[PDB]
């Protein structure tokens, strides 16, 4: 859990950025082996203890997670600032991947997305909820191996409750979120599987941003009408009828990560089967 600085390289390059911090790419000295890293740290002149909390929380998700399709937390280390040092997913965020890849088939789509439905079906069963589960934090270890990353808004869903609710709005990524999230506030499991089909949307649409040219009001203003974004061209039926079903109005409704990742793992089979023909 905590890491020894002298034991961490970190390369100057940043690849990006997640709800709170920096990643760049490192090397961590393990008992035995060298192992490549991804390691988020934190832009903070002003030396706010708020930006060091946040990135605390963000570790303290991690480190109660254990699940093949989840980024794994290696440890934390506080030296020029907090560090969260983490597994390195090398081909990096799906939406990206796709954008540059157009050759990638739907059968490596689904194979990808189940993959992230099991990490889901392990994330509910964990009773956590990730509360920004899109495309962009969707890594991409091999072209056939998938990761969920960035924990900073997740919360761990207290033992008497199904749902967590926020006390204050923020900058959220309302494109991924469902009604009752918008109108009540109200996190939950299922909330995170109306950002699933997003997510879905995002990858049969190989990259593309969901809601084109669209304001937030504009997107809660379709959805109310019950309006949903259409078929991706050349996205199979029964995934978009997937989308569509994550996109159930009604909480209560609307399918857990159970029910996604079974229909999207016996699809994935079908198309296994069609390929093998
Ligand atoms: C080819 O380009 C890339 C290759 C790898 C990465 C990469 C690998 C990686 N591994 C573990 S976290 C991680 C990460 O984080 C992201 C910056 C956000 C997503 N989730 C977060 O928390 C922050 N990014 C990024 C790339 O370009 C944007």
């Amino acid at each position: 859990v905590y890491l020894d600085r002298k034991l961490l390289t970190l390369e100057d390059k940043e690849l990006g950025s997640g709800n709170f911090g920096t990643v760049k790419k490192g090397y961590y000295q393990m008992k035995k082996v060298v192992k490549t890293v991804a390691v988020k740290i934190l832009k903070n002149e002003a030396n706010d203890p708020a930006l060091k909390d946040e990135l605390l929380a963000e570790a303290n998700v991690m480190q109660q997670l254990d699940n093949p399709y989840i980024v794994r937390m290696i440890g934390i280390c506080e030296a020029e600032s907090w560090m969260l040092v983490m597994e390195m997913a090398e081909l990096g965020p799906l939406n990206k991947y796709l954008q540059q890849n157009r050759h990638v088939t739907d059968k490596n789509i689904i194979e990808l997305v189940h993959q992230v439905s099991m990490g889901m079906k392990y994330l509910e069963e964990s009773n956590f909820v990730h509360r920004d589960l899109a495309a962009r934090n969707v890594l991409l270890v091999t072209q056939h191996y998938a990761k969920i990353s960035d924990f900073g808004l997740s919360k761990a869903l207290r033992a008497d409750e199904n749902y967590y609710k926020a006390q204050t709005h923020g900058k959220w990524p309302v494109k991924w979120y469902a009604p009752e999230c918008i109108n009540y506030y109200k996190f939950s499991s299922k909330s995170d599987v109306w950002s699933f089909g997003v997510l879905m949307w995002e990858a049969f649409s190989y990259g593309q941003k969901p809601y084109r040219g669209m304001k937030g009001s504009e997107v809660t203003a379709m959805l109310e009408k019950g309006e949903r974004m259409g078929c991706p061209a050349g996205c199979p039926r029964e995934m978009y009828d997937l989308m569509n079903l994550c996109w159930t109005y009604d909480v209560e409704n609307r399918p857990g990560f159970a029910a996604v990742e079974l229909r999207l793992r016996n699809y994935y089979y079908d198309v296994v089967n069609h390929h093998h023909h």
